[PDB]
DNA sequence: GGTTTTTGTCTGGCTTCACACTTGATTTGCATCACTGTGTAAGACAGGCCAG
């Protein structure tokens, strides 16, 4: 799932490149 | 069902080779040479059973 969530947050975000560890936090959450 | 594992996910900044291009003198790869001895089998041949 994670690929896809990150891959969706790339226009969501619009140029950032996230941290390993919120990002994992954030794919867990949902 | 809980309790245990495998195997992924997301980045980049890292380290470690391969490739890039040239020249010409070495080094390798590979097929070939000339050549007889030896096995194999295509011949020839004397031989002995038997009939006129």
């Amino acid at each position: 799932f994670v690929q896809t969530c990150r891959e969706e947050h790339k226009k969501k975000h619009p140029d950032a490149s996230v941290n390993f560890s919120e990002f994992s936090k954030k794919c867990s959450e949902r």
